[PDB]
């Protein structure tokens, strides 16, 4: 199989007598096909920056290994080189321990993996708009990858209601510094959806939501263009291309 960098595949395997789908000693949950009642469904993501050339998983059974070989794609990003070198910033000790703290929060939040559908069927857009800034757009320097934009970012004057993609359970709903005031929804099976630079955040930590309901307001905060929304889509431990995850995803659950 082919995977572009930074974007997630849905793994259809055998459901009876499987046992464990492994990547290196990496355990990869699975979860059941809602279509086919013999198939069970992984999520395999590759990160942007600096992905493994080719990547081979296996599906152990009672009487079988299955292996599966997965070659990364470059795929067609948008791209600029970064001129200047001098990439390790200096910030003041208050703001690297605020950033190391949320970071530290964020991981233990996106480790962490909810064993049963939140969400109800297909994702829907947060706002019906326009993307106006791409995932993917890099910055490199070395021919490596520097920093990447992690989301896709929607037109939106500081105000427009923002609505959850899918139903789950906030788990994040506060002010961070990169991401300004930020909601992040687990909708299951490792599956988050995030909203960042919002100007009003209007859900609680622990609150269950529903597809289509009032997360908040978009706003500029933590964010330097001026307003807009950035959506973005964690899976598989990974930020994902969010609407390429989108359509992978309700082609399987839509109905
Ligand atoms: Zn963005």
């Amino acid at each position: 199989m082919e995977l572009i960098k930074g974007q997630a595949l849905f793994l259809e395997l055998d459901k009876k007598d499987f046992l464990s789908l492994k990547n290196n000693d990496k355990n990869i949950p699975t979860f059941a096909h809602p279509k086919n009642q013999e198939k069970i469904l992984a999520i395999f993501s590759l990160p942007y920056k600096n992905p493994p050339q080719n990547t081979k998983l296996i599906a152990f059974y009672k009487d079988k290994k299955e292996e599966i070989f997965i070659k990364t794609l470059e795929g067609n990003y948008k791209s600029e080189k970064l001129q200047v070198e001098n990439k390790k910033i200096f910030p003041p000790k208050t703001i690297q321990e605020r950033i190391a703290k949320e970071l530290k929060e964020a991981n233990a939040i996106y480790s962490s993996y909810t064993p049963k559908a939140l969400f109800n069927g297909a994702f829907n857009i947060p706002l019906n708009s326009f993307i106006t800034s791409d995932f993917g757009k890099a910055r490199t320097f070395n021919e490596k990858v520097a920093s990447y934009h992690s989301g896709t970012d929607f037109r939106a004057a500081t105000g427009t209601p923002i609505y959850a993609a899918n139903s789950g359970v906030v788990k994040i709903a506060k002010d961070r510094y990169f991401a300004g005031n930020s909601v992040v929804i687990d909708h299951g099976f490792g599956i988050y959806s995030q909203y960042y630079h919002l100007s009003k955040i209007d859900v609680k930590v622990g609150q269950k939501i529903k597809k289509g309901e009032l997360i908040g307001l978009s706003g500029a905060s933590g964010r330097v263009s001026g307003p807009a929304l950035h959506f973005g889509i964690l899976a598989g431990g990974k930020q994902v291309d969010p609407l390429d995850f989108v359509s992978k995803f309700n082609a399987i659950f839509q109905l």
